[PDB]
């Protein structure tokens, strides 16, 4: 199944996040609309934000997020989880080796904000 | 129903990151085996990180996130979703105020690290 | 905050399937925009589905469970899970006493159907 | 990454029930012990529950879902969500065809029971 991509509302503010947990540098890019707006590039295995945004999701509402270690792609799993109707959280984890426990870069996006 | 009280793996590192999204100032406690091992607090409107750090979770596995503004407990949303059978992320909500969006101040518990 | 309400995409059938883990009968009332479109009643301790039903989410696609024991509002507890960006899940426990298992009414509702 | 695959507690009973959503007959085995615990098998284009049982999740508590259709194995989405730190769905999607709707056999596990 396809990972990692979610329909957010359209035109709206949301907040992208990324914690690495790999020996491997993560790249994350956050693409709106097929288009990349934010691009994160770090190394951790302790969690550490490698990068954190506010984006928009424009006329479309179509956000993925893809990871790459030295430009292999990452294995993704994802999903959207909604709290009392209104909070949303888009979900990814990902996997650059071979332990399956994907986290090497986690992304977590979150609206609405303010 | 109670929120914001989750029970991780015993003896287990994760992660703990708060957001903020309101004009009050959050005051968000991380407590372990019922004692606080982690308080977090800023104001923002634009989904700044007002704190994020790793813990162990301890002999209990015990991990409770309360937010405080204006002085008195806001209500919390919360759950617990896994992906791929492996990882896993404790998010919470909180609501200060009378909009009810829930993103005053936003907790994002991530595990395994490493 | 407010739980077990919902709001499905406008127009389009849903599932709702109730399942019953109590000594009280459990009594499971699906509200579209705010009209019951469907009451289910049982009692079992053994997961026995008490109701399934197909309805339509209808103009404003708003979804509301109620869970009562004789009358008696059920303290409830819901959220919703979208995986691959196109399968929804709306879910519901509820607790009719003391012991926080949250099984008494288990509320399940997916779309889309077909 | 792998997908129907979930650790419930050892020694637990749990629900498992399963819906239909294609014009292909589904077939949704459950593995506990690594072995076949149940196996549903129905055809609905109307969400009809084509089987609910409970089962004990053994001595691993690792239980697995899979579902084919006339012996061709379709593809899962699944995830775990937990209610107020109490309440467990594991949840499965299926696609046995190009439209990506996931629903075609749906499978939702749920415990704690009674
Ligand atoms: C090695 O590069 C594998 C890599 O880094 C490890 C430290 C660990 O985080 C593993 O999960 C990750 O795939
Ligand atoms: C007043 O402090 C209310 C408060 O701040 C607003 C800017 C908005 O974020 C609202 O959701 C929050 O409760
Ligand atoms: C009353 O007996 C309590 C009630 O029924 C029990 C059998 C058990 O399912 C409990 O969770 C439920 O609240
Ligand atoms: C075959 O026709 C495809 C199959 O059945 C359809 C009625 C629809 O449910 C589709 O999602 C499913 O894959
Ligand atoms: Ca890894
Ligand atoms: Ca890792
Ligand atoms: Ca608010
Ligand atoms: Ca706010
Ligand atoms: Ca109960
Ligand atoms: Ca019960
Ligand atoms: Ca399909
Ligand atoms: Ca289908």
């Amino acid at each position: 199944a396809t990972q990692g991509v979610f329909t957010l509302p359209a035109n709206t503010r949301f907040g992208v996040t990324a914690f690495a947990n790999s020996s491997g540098t993560q790249t994350v890019n956050v693409l709106v609309n097929n288009e990349t707006a934010a691009t994160f590039s770090g190394q951790s295995t302790n969690n550490a934000v490698i990068g954190t945004q506010v984006l928009n999701s424009g006329s479309s509402g179509k956000v993925q997020v893809q990871v790459s270690v030295n430009g292999r792609p990452s294995d993704l799993v994802s999903a959207q989880v909604i709290l009392t109707n209104e909070l949303n959280f888009a979900l990814v984890g990902s996997e650059d080796g071979t332990d399956n426990d994907y986290n090497d870069a986690v992304v977590v996006i979150n609206w609405p904000l303010g």
